């Protein structure tokens, strides 16, 4: 009874299509079980330092959507040249944070919330001019949403303070970093 | 919590809606769906194998999405890209000369429409030369072998066949794409 129709040939080939992209997925992830480790660090330190399980899942949710947003954006060339040079200060900015963070717990009496805050801020900022001319309704605001999180004094104060619960946590939150800048991923 | 849990998710649902709406985008249009709808008609009323006709347009189908796919993710090099425009021209050319040899009975030249078809399907070929599956190849020159073929062009062009109706249809498509710049 069904007659010919082409719409159904193609969404039997988007079938095939989204499978694929399973699989590529699974075996091609943005983000590296390193990444990811220390993203659930991050995620156990927004929990002890909200007691708010949910705006933990929500913060770490977003920023898992702006990275994955990035990754996809950069693999497919999607980046202009501007943009491509604002990806690299972006790689430049992120490796100085990254170290700032790790030193800041290797070394006692260097930490400075201030510092570190400065510069999230500066990456959040870049973040946003990455973005600019690839805009979704609701990125805007998990920039902000996360960054702002991030790079709220009180929350490094948690994460840092030794009179705390969170040392073990920023322990492995830098040991990886350390991986990824060893593997120069940082 | 898993963080790899979320990002697995995150990644396969981007990368899924961005397949989709090109799939939409070229396919799943209203004209163009029936655009091929009427080719599939007039194939089968040129080849009376139903099966053959299914398998053109199934060909025609998958390289058309393999292109819109290369093209939306930014993976066609710059040599390429220049390809794509002269695609582009091509195949608007031979959409207009589709709608002219209809539009006026007495122009119609089966050699000149078929030459134009070859083309396309050379800018086809050179196109995804560099992004080949080990199929793409002959489903390339099933379609463009059959349209292109003179024999089709006169059945479809027949004013004492039986697809005046499809082609009349086809071409007020055709022509609805060319006012919308999709083609
Ligand atoms: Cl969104
Ligand atoms: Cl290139
Ligand atoms: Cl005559
Ligand atoms: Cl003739
Ligand atoms: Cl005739």
């Amino acid at each position: 009874a069904m007659v010919f129709s082409s719409k159904s040939l193609a969404l039997q080939a988007q079938k095939k299509i989204l499978s694929k992209i399973a699989s590529k997925t699974v075996a091609n992830m943005l983000i590296d079980d390193t990444s990811s480790e220390i993203f659930d660090e991050l995620y156990k330190v927004t929990k002890e330092h909200t007691h708010n399980k949910k705006e933990a899942h929500k913060i770490m949710k977003d920023l898992i959507k702006v990275a994955i947003k990035i990754g996809i954006l950069y693999r497919n060339n999607q980046f202009s040249q501007e943009e491509l040079v604002i990806v690299e200060k972006f790689r430049k900015k992120l490796n100085q944070t990254a170290m700032t963070i790790v030193s800041f717990y290797e070394v006692e009496y260097t930490f400075d919330r201030n510092v570190l805050s400065n510069l999230l801020h500066e990456c959040k900022d870049l973040v946003h001019e990455l973005v600019q001319r690839h805009l979704t309704p609701r990125t805007h605001g998990r920039i902000n949403h996360v960054f702002n999180h991030f790079a709220d004094v009180e929350f490094l104060s948690t994460l840092y303070s030794l009179d705390g619960d969170c040392r073990p946590n920023l322990k492995r939150i830098c040991e990886g970093i350390n991986k990824l800048l060893d593997e120069k991923v940082l």
